[PDB]
């Protein structure tokens, strides 16, 4: 059972801007996704401060980076608060309509794409490097769901029958053919140290056989 949705016109416009604009500093996608994971971890920590049972779905608060050269995927896993089905449909929990509006005025007033995270729509920078993005997520108040889009104006949502997560979000980046540098260990390490050296959660870079 797969439901297909249309992006709001402004989000579709943001995505094709990210896809079609010439912009060489593509590595900022990883900074934005790690920063999104840090925000989600902050939220479940804050809720656990007054209600410890919110961590019954998992006590560890961390971020894992898993490259896979065979599948040509880079996966960012976090054990944050996760997303409900309604959040996934509502632009993955963001205020993307007003965020895109403020982002695109800032661009024509002298900003560049790397500032996308300041407008709340940093997730869509994933399409700087990925032809297709899959988001697996589990929130305490909902079941596990899978969001997917290759851009082109539409996305899908389905109940995920895959590996149970417990709680959190998994962003799977199916990388473009000319962007496999972001699967190499030393390149990921360089980006993490450059842009995310102060994130307050352990970032584990997985290695391959
Ligand atoms: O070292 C460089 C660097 C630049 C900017 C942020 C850095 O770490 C953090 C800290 C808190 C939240 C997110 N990222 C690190």
């Amino acid at each position: 059972e797969v439901e297909t949705f249309a992006f709001q016109a402004e989000i579709a416009q943001l995505m094709s801007l990210i896809i079609n604009t010439f912009y060489s500093n593509k590595e900022i996608f990883l900074r934005e996704l790690i920063s999104n994971s840090s925000d989600a971890l902050d939220k479940i920590r804050y809720e656990s401060l007054t209600d410890p049972s919110k961590l019954d779905s998992g006590k560890e608060l961390h971020i894992n980076l898993i490259p896979n050269k065979q599948d040509r995927t880079l996966t960012i896993v976090d054990t944050g608060i996760g997303m409900t089905k309604a959040d996934l449909i509502n632009n993955l929990g963001t205020i993307a309509k007003s965020g895109t509006k403020a982002f695109m005025e800032a661009l024509q007033a002298g900003a560049d794409i790397s500032m996308i995270g300041q407008f709340g729509v940093g997730f869509y920078s994933a399409y700087l490097v990925a032809e297709k993005v899959t988001v697996i997520t589990k929130h305490n108040d909902d079941e596990q769901y899978a969001w997917e889009s290759s851009a082109g104006g539409s996305f899908t949502v389905r109940t995920d029958t895959g590996e149970p997560m417990g709680r959190g979000t998994k962003v799977i980046l199916h990388l473009k053919e000319d962007q496999t540098e972001y699967l190499e260990e030393r390149r990921i390490k360089e980006i993490v140290k450059k842009h995310s050296q102060f994130i307050g959660y352990p970032i584990t870079l997985f290695v391959e056989k």
